[PDB]
């Protein structure tokens, strides 16, 4: 449909000279960040960025692709180049040693220089590379790490951890040999690094001895603790801090954020993952968003500001899946999760980064209309005679033969939460892709990101914003009221 | 391969000191671009400039992501949103006459507002939309269009053009209804709407009546003139400017950028859209590189300065026929264009832009290891046990069933320039895709690039920058020595 306000050519030249006024009017600023907030969509590469901008657009009974996310309000941006040092396309752990500690990593491994191996516990020691957050907290600020994945996901885990090995979630999956060399699961880390104001998300069961069962799921074996050491991390956890409190519930989650007695808080949502927005028992359990605003009430009380890690990190699941409904509804949470930060904070003391970790190979294609459904049939049919859709993937396990031949697809069939988008290359999980990722940046020092960066300069630029190691000597005015 | 330099955290610390370094010296300008240049990568979006940018990077034998592409290097970065006002997904058409004109329109249409109806010559009056290369020519400044596609393909076509279909390329194109109702061919308006100083592409037939040979391929017909109207639009643009020239070849081409008496230089070096860069006669046809100096020649001679458009055009064909390693060297190719315009011009007076007007369903995915082959086969196999590439299409002539089965692939077949990567569907074309696409910028006003835009932003900043109308208020000091 063609929306007939646009039809003017006046339409479009006054947004443009809106849009020229706009960026006339931004100034750098000459003050350092109070606070530091990076939000991180995993998986969330350019396309999925305008196919969720295009869905939210139109959850919100707009056509869709003329409606600013709230990220697209950021006044800059950059290109980061997410390649790790041993792969062109990389994993969430590497990446994380990038934007989070700075310096790029080998595949699958987290808070280590590109020196450490994948897997080999005796290439750690040395190589460890001490991120933002961990630099803010010595600076005396209050930190918090919040995500939809596991705490000890590798995202997240990039805030806090070193380790050879992603995998590697409690002292179950740690080889002997390197649990004899001391190379700690990352729940273990989670509670021993450094301290952590804040700890939002799932992951309960590894921080827990096998035989305890889940508080929320205590009919299902297999959600239970996981520990062989006999180890209680969240007792651990809670036993080194006065006013700490440990949360599995949404409920538990809202008293805490407003008590003011309370100084750390751990909410653990569930065994492992958080269930996909779509599946979330709004009773039970916190969205994104939820989680973000419960950790800001917690970490604004600091008078030197806080760092505050935010994870979009189902996107990258959803599109794993080739289910884009999955990744792009956890999109559209996660940019409601940023407008919120954004209401809570002031852009004139905290400088926050949206990016992506990296993208994966989802496409956005055919010829449909203005308008339509991001989960529709592309126009006209293919070159077998049969339908296909506007959402594609590369590879991965939408790829199909029904009695030798590509399926057709329906209306139907292709909007429904569970439909996986067609592929080229049958695999049982869809691939990360390698192209750039955007760069969004609103706050002090934001000005400098820009142009095609290292995503290492994700964590500099942070670091630097605030005054922080490396970057003490930063030149920089107090932060601004 | 893991190069050794980025074992080194240091390596990573120090790239990022200096990148914050050059971020903090940029400053905007307080004066005006005399110059204009416009690099426009047909179908170049982030998944292909990525890609580019790894096979240029092994191209100088390095491992490929860490070095920048010339574009890489423009400070300034947008996301530029393509939609067009009736498809999701655009065309050539009505992106450029966003980018170029500053409306955004209808598919298929060039020029028009989005009041303008595809292939209804009845809606097209009124609804002209002067591009800034119209402007820069009313300003009294010289002009040029130079592209590898014919020049009256969509967009060069934007430039100078108004017309409800862009197949319409000489007179045997369009419809009698519509040459009756005075809806002139591209051709025609090219030499019609407005002085052009330089015009450098392919299109040579759509000039010429039926029945005139080719003067490259006398020998085959289908080359020969296509007009049924009997005009030579070759000789009547001649005729119509004392210091003009015609050339159809290199050599030609070279004695007429040096030349001071040629005022007026049309180039049609093939008939209908050049050669792929890797079938180029580097005797008889100039590379985009080439056209582009030789553009810079003549324009240059203009005090007022110059508005100069400059196309990657078949970087979209590539694409459209699943053949990465056509649309990659036709990359590699145009970037090596704005390299060399940024060499022989000062970003102290030129405004530089370099976008793409829509992307395509290209991906990047995979594993692959750190300096591999862009064209190489991803590790490890697939569901189904065969090989598959890093690079594929979401659809395209790429897909293939041999025997009721996907085929296996090898690393000889997946290199080889005429290699279609496979697609999840099977079109005779691969189609666009309507991600963002990445605007570059450097120059006076440059700094006003930023965050996401649409698309229609870039013909709004140029014109801006040269205080073009509507901005002949600019407000802006005169351009800087
Ligand atoms: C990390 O430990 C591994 C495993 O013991 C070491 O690998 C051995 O190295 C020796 C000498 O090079 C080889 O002969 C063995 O075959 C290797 N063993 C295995 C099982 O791979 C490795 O040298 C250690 N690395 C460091 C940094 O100490
Ligand atoms: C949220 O978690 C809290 C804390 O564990 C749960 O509160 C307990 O509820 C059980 C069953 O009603 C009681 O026996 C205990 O008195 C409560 N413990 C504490 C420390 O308050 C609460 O039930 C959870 N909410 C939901 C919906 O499951
Ligand atoms: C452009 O010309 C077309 C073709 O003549 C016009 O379409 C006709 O419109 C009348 C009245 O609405 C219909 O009854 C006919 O069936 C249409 N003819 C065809 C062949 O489509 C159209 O109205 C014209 N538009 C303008 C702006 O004048
Ligand atoms: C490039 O074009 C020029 C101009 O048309 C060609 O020059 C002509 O060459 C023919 C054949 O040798 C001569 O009969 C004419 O004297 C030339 N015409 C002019 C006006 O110079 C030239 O041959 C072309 N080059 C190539 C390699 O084909
Ligand atoms: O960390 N990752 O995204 C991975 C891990 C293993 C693998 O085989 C491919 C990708
Ligand atoms: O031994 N276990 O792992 C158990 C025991 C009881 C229960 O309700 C859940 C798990
Ligand atoms: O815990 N919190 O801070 C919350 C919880 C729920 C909610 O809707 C908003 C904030
Ligand atoms: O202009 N285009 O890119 C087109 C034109 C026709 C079509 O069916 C699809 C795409
Ligand atoms: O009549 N024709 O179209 C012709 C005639 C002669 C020639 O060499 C080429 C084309
Ligand atoms: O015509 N030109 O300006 C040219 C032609 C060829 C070349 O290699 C460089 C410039
Ligand atoms: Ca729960
Ligand atoms: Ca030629
Ligand atoms: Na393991
Ligand atoms: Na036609
Ligand atoms: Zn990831
Ligand atoms: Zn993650
Ligand atoms: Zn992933
Ligand atoms: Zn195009
Ligand atoms: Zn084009
Ligand atoms: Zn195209």
């Amino acid at each position: 449909i063609i929306p007939v306000e646009e039809e003017n050519p006046d339409f479009w030249n006054r947004e443009a000279a809106e849009a020229l006024g706009a960026a006339k009017k931004l100034q750098p600023a000459q003050t350092a960040a109070k606070n530091l907030i990076i939000f991180l969509g995993d998986g969330m590469g350019v396309s999925t960025v305008t196919a969720a901008r295009i869905l939210k657009g139109q959850k919100k009974d707009k056509l869709g692709p003329e409606i600013p996310l709230a990220m697209d309000r950021f006044p800059y941006v950059a290109l980061s180049k997410t390649y790790n040092v041993d792969k062109h396309v990389p994993d969430s752990g590497a990446t994380a040693t990038a934007y989070l500690c700075g310096v790029k990593g080998n595949f699958q491994t987290i808070g280590l220089s590109a020196a450490a191996r994948f897997n080999q516990c005796n290439t750690t020691r040395g190589n460890e590379v001490i991120s933002v957050m961990n630099r803010a907290k010595k600076a005396g600020k209050s930190v918090g790490v919040v995500t939809t994945t596991r705490v000890q996901h590798a995202s997240p885990a990039g805030t806090y951890a070193h380790t050879v090995n992603r995998n590697w979630y409690s002292d179950a999956d740690v080889p002997a040999s390197a649990r004899q060399e001391g190379c700690q699961d990352i729940a273990t880390q989670l509670i021993s690094n450094m301290d952590i104001d804040v700890i939002l998300g799932g992951g309960r069961k590894y921080m827990f001895r096998m035989g305890t069962p889940d508080p929320e799921y205590p009919d299902d074996y297999s959600q239970g603790g996981t520990r062989l050491d006999g180890k209680n991390l969240v007792q651990e956890w809670l036993a080194k801090r006065q006013g700490a409190r440990y949360v599995w519930n949404r409920t538990e989650l809202m008293q805490a954020s407003l008590d003011p007695s309370v100084t750390h808080l751990m909410g653990l949502f569930e065994p492992g993952d958080m269930k996909y927005e779509i599946h979330r028992d709004s009773t039970l359990d916190p969205s994104l968003m939820e989680m973000t605003e419960a950790a800001l009430r917690l970490l604004s009380r600091n008078p030197r500001g806080f760092f505050l890690f935010v994870e979009g990190g189902r996107i990258d699941h959803g599109h794993h899946e080739s289910r884009a409904y999955r990744a792009l509804t956890e999109t559209i949470m996660f940019d409601d999760a940023i407008e919120r930060a954004g209401q809570l904070t002031s852009e004139e003391d905290t400088l926050s980064l949206v990016t992506a970790d990296h993208s994966h190979v989802f496409s956005f294609g055919g010829y449909p209309l203005r308008g339509s459904s991001i989960f529709g049939l592309a126009p006209g049919k293919a070159r077998d005679r049969k339908a296909y859709t506007v959402l594609l993937y590369g590879n991965g396990p939408g790829y199909v033969l029904k009695d030798g031949a590509r399926p057709d697809v329906t209306e139907s069939e292709s909007g429904s939460p569970e439909y996986r988008q067609q592929s080229a290359v049958p695999l049982d999980e869809e691939t990360h892709a390698g192209e750039d990722v955007a760069v969004f940046a609103r706050g002090p020092q934001a000005h400098l990101v820009h142009g095609v960066q290292e995503q290492t300069f994700i964590a500099h630029v942070m670091a630097f914003a605030a005054c922080l190691e490396p970057y003490t000597a930063c030149d920089l005015a107090p932060p601004a009221g």
